[PDB]
């Protein structure tokens, strides 16, 4: 439920090279600190996540050409590729649940479900849309970081400024409020 | 969802005189201050109230006699009687929806629904258990005060100390959270 | 399947302050060491836990007054509140699956299902009453500690001594016995 | 669930003489000592026995000849014959529930139910496979000895070495565990 | 999908002592390194395991005697027994899902499903044959080690050489290929 | 599953002349070299091709005029026309399964199935969408070249830059992996 500026730097190379990026989810950013006997603005003992209606709302006009195509392959098992300002290939082009990345003015969105990362070394995760979703706990500091979607915009001569937006849905349960004197 | 000490001072008079009291409800006491872009610990635009399972949990043992009887007449239209340390009558004895006040160790509770007080001079209120319940708004300072139950414990030679408890139920709707940088 | 003395120290403060406590479950305490080729008194390769019929059997007589009220909120995600000899509020009063803590002579009990704590920093757990209960293993030393119930008795002038009792149910399977010469 | 070496000494006599043996069952051998407040590795107040899938797993190869034949007559009433290194007859050949003893490499097994021996002089026993099976008690020292199967291998010029194995099934009930401090 | 030489050293002791072993599974051994933009010979984002048709194909002829018997108990919770060149007992003889170990020329096999080991200290695992199987990820270096079957061959005077073979089944899904210039 | 730059050089001629091109398919380009005992990144003994969702994703903006029209006639029997920088006719205009080539910003795509070319002189091919599809074999060097779609963009005064993209679907079968030491 936030936005941030992610401008892709142009390149002079003639070959249409890609520029992979990264988008790590974080629940702490979707809630500011609290006060008194309630450090968290949303007090709850347990909470779950169903889906996240992600969307990469563009900002360039329709007159700007340099339109390309890509493949926003979903990522969850934690295994991003080495970042490069001008990649000479598209590693996310070969995938089952792929999606054509229409740019620039063309609207594009995705839908999936993220899961927490237990250990940074082994990196575990639960299946998608299932009743066996491992519950979590509320924490303002020691909080993990969920994996987002794998973007891959194609470079061009002109600049590019996007406005990524996410709507992390939450299903809180078993509230725990404190009303001191 | 809180408690407070309300000890009834004994009296030397032989006639069993009563001692009316007052219990004004307040939603601000059921939530502490917030912080940052969320002054309230419970962010929501609208909320309603259904019922309040009030209960006057006693604290005296069974060996302590001086047991009497009263009538906890419900009050909502705002019209309490003049407080008196030793009232020579029970004005709440004559009522339709009365309830035998069994004291001391005997457990006693009530169930009703409160409503906000628009003006202190005219004092308006909505009907009980109906779909036409006028909604309210969240406010940490400028908040009204709902009317509670009309208590009336009978005096005695020995002291008395109760532990009043209320479970003000709330039905929030249309959340409004703020997640600044 | 054991008991221990947990006496709540009295206080002179007039305001009815609470005194939160802690009850951490441990399977190693429910079985002493073994001998020979069977260090464990109950040999089994796998075992599960369904429910634990907890109960806080009191010990004070009925003649002792100072009766109060509380709320035994269930805890499993590991997030106890800072211990205090005389807390000026009840953080467990606001909860969904709450339970009125009737004291002293009044009997009170609860029923829930515990789960193991994988990591001490993230703290994970499985859902309640489900076929996806993650199995465990038998170990006399390297054993985790399950989370218990969240108690919250109210202070008083007179002393207080309870006799907590638990019946941790186990469902062993796939025995592994050793019968050396 | 144990094994032991029972080698039959060869003989020079030309006549094919038999060599009866003995196999007394014992529950104490199927469980080592305990420790602390649990001297027995398997704590239980009552236990029963249904069947024992006995088997005499051989060890000689198929190239070794000198194959004979016998009759493994069941024994339970306690009445073994005088042991002899080279018996000139087969007393177990005449029986109702007999079984051809195929040796050496040929596999052979039997199935019966043992019963405890009350007195050593009278020697009593209960019927086979019936609901009136007299229950027993757990004891690490003062334990009786059940009667096994009546073996009768035929002598030969070459040596012989078998690997007897028994799977004494148990049906424990009414556990009695101790969890001291 | 590999084989290795595991010869059991003979012993001079007369008592038939066992010799427990260990067999740890590893997915890295079932795939060699890659090259270029595909370090793994089998590119896939997610993969699962159903069953592993293990088999201990012997190599000794039928003329070799010294045949015994054992019990290949399944192991998954990580709890192997101390290795011994000549164990005076069989700890895997008492088990529910046991299997008679017929040696030498006699063929023997087993069927089960392994699971990954999250932590070496606590050692967790998922249930057998269930839809809640926790998925994994592809990794050529930082890869865990699954638990195999618990073998227990009996010693003998003559040597012994087996040819263990496994067919670790895999159900890859969501391919991720890279085809750079 | 790749992209390449194919810019059509402008022309000064007033008559709207066409500029035919060529697009030869190759499976070797959709897979990089391997290593060790797996020269191919995708090991499989047999594989087939169903369809190829071709698409000529444009890159010019909508403000750029000079829009024309053509006919992307399918080609498979190997019989391209002589290339010309400015053809004074459209040989692909007369066809049964034709398709209006809408340019520039207008999206256009096609769908068909290619087949291998046995000999370069006779040039054979199999029917479309049929169960009699002749299978092939995996090869990194000696691999044939399939025929693509017949493009025919109309010239113009302004430049033109398209981003051709193809998704060659494959249906591998009968895997053949090698896991040496």
């Amino acid at each position: 439920s936030r936005t941030f500026g992610y401008t892709i730097k142009r390149t002079t190379v003639k070959t249409p090279s890609w520029a992979v990026d990264m988008m790590r989810f974080n629940i702490n950013d979707f809630l500011p600190p609290g006060g008194g006997s309630n450090p968290r603005s949303v007090p709850f003992e347990y909470y779950r996540i169903r889906k996240v209606k992600v969307e990469f709302w563009p900002c360039s006009p329709i007159t700007q050409g340099d339109r390309g195509v890509g493949s926003s392959a979903v990522i969850l098992d934690d295994n991003f590729v080495t970042k490069a300002t001008a990649l000479t290939y598209d590693p996310y082009v070969n995938y089952s649940s792929r999606h054509t990345i229409t740019q620039p003015f063309s609207y594009h969105s995705r839908y999936f479900t993220p899961k927490p990362v237990l250990d940074s070394t082994i990196d575990y995760f639960q299946p998608n849309n299932k009743r066996n979703q491992l519950w979590l706990r509320l924490q303002t500091a020691g909080n993990v970081d969920h994996v987002g979607l794998g973007t891959a915009f194609e470079n061009s001569i002109y600049d590019q400024e996007y406005n990524i937006r996410v709507t992390m849905y939450v299903q809180f349960r078993e509230f725990n409020l404190k009303d001191p004197p």
